This record gives structure tokens, C-alpha cells and sequence, in this order.
């Protein structure tokens, strides 16, 4: 019947690429075997890739051959945030007051817990000594959901209730 099309002859290969938040990915970087394909073959994303948020993005690369025939390739574009949760957040430390013998909670030594990501945890680097009154220096370790950590310097004021 007719002589075959360029798409009838070739099969383009999908390739996963990695980019940063705000970076625009190139279709060429999503195709492995571009030299196996004919000279003059162009590659483009069917849908311009969204890189405003991190995460694995689904994409379609349209392969237009010199004769006009086209092939569609399904790929994944890995979008990553170069800035960690520790870069994206600033914990507001609070100096807390307790009585002699009371155990202080690290939660009560950080005032902006909801401003921090969901799943973030707070603990004292070293347990606070409350056996005697006075201003006890402490460090609250803020462990973010991405694994990153911030460290806040606070004061635990220990008071004698019979004074």
C-alpha cells in the first residue's frame, strides 16, 4: 500500500529528569534515544510542566518526525525544593516558668507550633534540672518532617512557690 511513516519506523524512549521548584524542564532531557530517531525530529511537552510545587509530575512528550507523523511518550518530571523545612521555617522560642521539681515540656518552650509544618517535633537537647530555683539555659531541637533540624536557645525559669 503506502511506504511507511517515520512514526511507523521509530519508537522514542521515555526518560525521567529532575528539576528545582521554579525551574522549567526541557523535553529533550525527557527523551533517551533522540539520536536513534531521524534527523530533524522535534520534541515538545504536550502540557507545559508545573514546577511551582515539589513532587513527581506526570508529562507527555510529543515527538514530531520530519514527515509530520507523531509519537507521544509518557514521562515523570521530578520537582524538588532546594530549600529544607529548616530554611522554610523559624521557630519562635518561648521562655517558660516552672516550680521546683516540675518537668518542663519542650512544646511549652516553642510558641509558633502551628506555623511549623504538620508532623514537626520538639524536644530538649538535654533534660532541664529543676531541683533548685533559677534561670536554666536550654536548647529545643526542632525536628522537621523532611528530616532537617533547627535548634532554639531558651531559658527555663525555676521558682520556689513558698517565696
Amino acid at each position: 500500500g503506502p511506504l511507511g511513516s517515520d512514526a511507523d519506523k521509530n519508537d522514542p524512549a521515555g526518560k525521567d529528569q529532575q528539576v528545582n521548584v521554579g525551574e522549567t524542564p526541557k523535553a529533550e532531557d525527557s527523551i533517551g534515544n533522540l539520536p536513534d530517531l531521524p534527523k530533524g525530529t522535534t520534541v515538545a511537552f504536550e502540557t507545559p510542566v508545573d514546577t511551582a510545587t515539589p513532587g513527581d509530575k506526570p508529562a507527555k512528550v510529543v515527538v514530531t518526525y520530519p514527515d509530520g507523523s507523531k509519537d507521544t511518550v509518557d514521562v515523570t518530571v521530578k520537582v524538588v525544593d532546594p530549600r529544607t523545612d529548616a530554611d522554610k521555617n523559624d521557630p519562635a522560642g518561648k521562655d517558660q516558668q516552672v516550680n521546683v521539681g516540675e518537668t518542663p515540656k519542650a512544646e511549652d518552650s516553642i510558641g509558633n507550633l502551628p506555623d511549623l509544618p504538620k508532623g514537626t517535633t520538639v524536644a530538649f537537647e538535654t533534660p532541664v534540672d529543676t531541683a533548685t530555683p533559677g534561670d536554666k539555659p536550654a536548647k529545643v531541637v526542632v525536628t522537621y518532617p523532611d528530616g532537617s533540624k533547627d535548634t532554639v536557645d531558651v531559658t527555663v525559669k525555676v521558682v520556689d512557690p513558698r517565696t
